[PDB]
């Protein structure tokens, strides 16, 4: 069945009150047969998301295989391409009490990538 989808990266900034997750792939976990934007075939991803609380956060992806940038803040659907270091969604937080609840459902060439959770900047500072 579904595999989950894989967080690259987190961060934060103190001075903008910003934090984010990215969620692609690296060396041990690319599939077989998914290609990047910096590829001749670029893999679509075919994503649905579904977004609860959200205060002051987005999804940022790749919209074409040029690389233009789309955003998202609520439940929705939509088509992306992994970057060139294989990256698919970017989930920014922005504000002291940002936070959102999400899932997220992306499907490419035959395969299933799941991920539920949560982001908010008072975890992702890591702060009590
Ligand atoms: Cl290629």
């Amino acid at each position: 069945q579904a595999r989950e989808l894989p967080l690259l990266k987190h961060g934060y900034s103190k001075k903008n009150m910003t934090a984010y997750n990215m969620f692609g792939f690296c060396c041990d976990n690319t599939p077989s047969g998914i290609f990047n934007i910096m590829d001749k075939k670029p893999t679509e991803f075919l994503v649905n998301i579904y977004v609860g609380d959200n205060q002051g956060c987005k999804f940022i992806y790749a919209a074409d295989t040029k690389g233009k940038q789309g955003e998202i803040t609520q439940t929705g659907s939509f088509t992306a391409y992994l970057s060139g270091r294989n990256e698919l969604l970017k989930l920014e937080c922005k504000g002291k009490d940002s936070n959102i609840d999400y899932k997220v459902i992306a499907y490419a060439n035959a395969i299933e990538y799941d991920r539920v959770g949560n982001l908010s900047y008072l975890v992702e500072s890591g702060g009590l």
